[PDB]
């Protein structure tokens, strides 16, 4: 029998979750020797990770924290945190310690499954229920990010264990493709946006592809890297990019073609999307990422996915022409590092702000 | 006879700057009811706008502000102050007062000609003096940009009275056109770059500038602005891109060129420059604004002066292919407001920071 929760969260809370690199993920066995350092490794850095978050949902605004939504979300972190403590004084030399610790992930998956729009649903709740305010907005939009940033890093954790020690391609460790082709998942995110676009405006603009690779002018692009994630980031940006050029384009047959250009360099490979849907107002580029405006997450989380290891999403339009969004990523598995958000002092002091005027002056 | 310059600093830093947008800059006469109406003004604003940043120059870490070149400028701002004091119970309708004013105005301007590289030295002192630490340079270059802007914002109203109430082209007002065409600019800054490319070389990219004028496709696009930092944006932007092409080329006799597009929408007008200089790594974008890394402050103060009236100054690059920069600028006269720094508790406590973990994770 288990120790009530809040006895757990402040022991693991105290660690600092441990990232690891794409190298290190993809450099890892199937052996039962392997099942058990996976075992053994997660049986921690599991409870560290959750407890790490769950002491930053506390930091949140009283308002936020008390929504019915909210307040779900938090259950299910303790009861997962509760279900990895009856692992803690397992053998992991018994075979029925891994094939039950195996079990124990997938039903935490299962139980978070619905953590995006929950969560999503709680923001609204704050905002009906007492109206938004500034403060609150930018404790929101700083905790979510971190908090959609710590549950890729779980959710890849616990796909990695799963996926190896349980298809399509045996090639893949994990989810992680050692020889992923860039320009095939571009063409895969293009193929099921077109599908959505020619069902709603019965017409979709064509795509382009063009390949730099610097050091190698003929070769094809490829890297190491978890395909999903990619396909996920590229999905939504041709979303935006498709509905961009046919409402900018009402009266024409001709519709500009999206150009996707992927270049390969010594330390980045960046995919650049350029639409000519006519673009934006700068001023209005940064609600694009605000959870608050957008209660579709699509682009807040597809840039989370790309600074989970170490790259970004940056938009950029002209108003009146059209607008490019880049993908960077690390070209090399080494520099593909995890960036994992911790509880510490720093992140303490984030919340603690107070409506006030600001450094800058107001006619 | 006047007071120690702290008592009139204490005074003053209790204001807050008041922003002008650029129609009021544009709307202002040159009448000698006008004269004094700008000379009550400024016997005002130019203290508060003195007083503010010299309160924060005192919130440099000590090592900064010990610095020769830092003592020496904010020694030339006390003087500057002092001499606006001399004004404090002149009467406007003495034309001796006005003519006075504007002779004192100019010295000022004089004075503070060199402050740009002096505070560099200032930062070059603190470096060698002291080697420099993470948290001396992060309040640095918060400190920089509010200075450098402050500087402009001051620079500009000392040259639109003394250009108004003392050629080239009598239809600005001061330094404003109210008819800038913006492919005009362009082209004189591509000219001036040329010029410095071709000598150091023997070579240089060609120019070619397309025009989306949105709402008035056929027609050239002008806007309300101050010529010159137009300029001076491009110009450092063309040496940039210039550089770039060359040094990334050096087997080839024909060189890409640099493609500018001016676009023209609801509420910005943006200039994007485009190279095809072989790039640089995300991870190396930042530094490029950096005060620190620049001691070459062509970029963080063409930025600052994209900002001064709401606009900014950006990058994007894909490594191995080239480089794109935006100027966004508003459209509308209205929309340019002065962005001026305010002395507060908000600003206050920016400089008020330690050394510690930050709130993402270390291997
Ligand atoms: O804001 S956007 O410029 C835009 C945003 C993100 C992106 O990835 C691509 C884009 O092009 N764009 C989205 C959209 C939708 C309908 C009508 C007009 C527009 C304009
Ligand atoms: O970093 S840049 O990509 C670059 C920076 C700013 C800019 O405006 C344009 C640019 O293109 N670029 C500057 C430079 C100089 C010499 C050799 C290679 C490079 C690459």
């Amino acid at each position: 029998s288990l120790a009530g929760a809040p006895k757990y969260i402040e022991h693991f809370s105290k660690f600092s979750p441990s990232p690891l690199s794409m190298k290190q993920f993809l450099d890892f066995g199937s052996s039962n020797a392997c099942e058990k350092t996976s075992f053994t490794f997660l049986r921690q850095e599991l409870p560290v990770r959750l407890a790490n978050i769950m002491k930053e949902i506390n930091l949140l605004p009283d308002r936020v924290l008390s929504t019915p939504s909210v307040q779900l979300v938090q259950s299910w972190y303790v009861q997962s945190l509760l279900d990895i403590m009856e692992f803690l004084d397992k053998d992991p030399e018994d075979h029925r310690t891994l094939s039950q610790f195996t079990d124990a992930l997938v039903t935490i998956r299962n139980r978070h499954n619905d953590v995006v729009p929950t969560m999503a649903q709680g923001v609204l709740e704050y905002k009906d229920t007492y109206g938004d305010d500034p403060v609150s907005n930018q404790n929101i939009q700083y905790f979510l990010d971190r908090f959609y940033l710590s549950r890729i890093s779980i959710r890849m954790l616990i796909n990695q264990h799963t996926l190896i020690f349980d298809p399509a391609h045996p090639k893949h460790i994990g989810s992680i493709d050692p020889n992923c082709n860039v320009s095939e998942v571009v063409k895969d995110a293009y193929d099921m946006a077109k599908l959505l676009c020619d069902k709603y405006y019965m017409a979709s603009p064509d795509l382009e592809i063009q390949e730099i690779n610097a050091a190698n002018s003929k070769q094809p692009i490829h890297m190491v890297y978890v395909p999903s994630h990619l396909y996920h980031m590229l999905f939504e940006l041709f979303k935006n990019a498709m509905r961009a050029t046919v409402e900018s384009h009402e009266s024409s047959l001709i519709l500009p073609p999206i150009k996707v250009m992927v270049a390969l360099g010594e330390e980045d490979l960046s995919i650049k999307m350029s639409d000519r849907g006519g673009g934006v107002p700068l001023r209005k580029i940064e609600r694009l990422f605000s959870y608050m405006y957008s209660t579709g997450y699509g682009l807040p989380i597809s840039r989370l996915y790309a600074k989970y290891f170490q790259g970004d999403l940056q938009l950029f339009s002209m108003e009146g022409f059209g607008t490019d969004a880049v993908i960077y990523l690390k070209a090399l598995s080494t520099d593909s590092v995890e960036r994992l958000p911790v509880y510490n002092k720093s992140a303490w002091r984030h919340y603690q702000t107070i409506q006030e005027a600001g450094d800058w002056c107001v006619p």
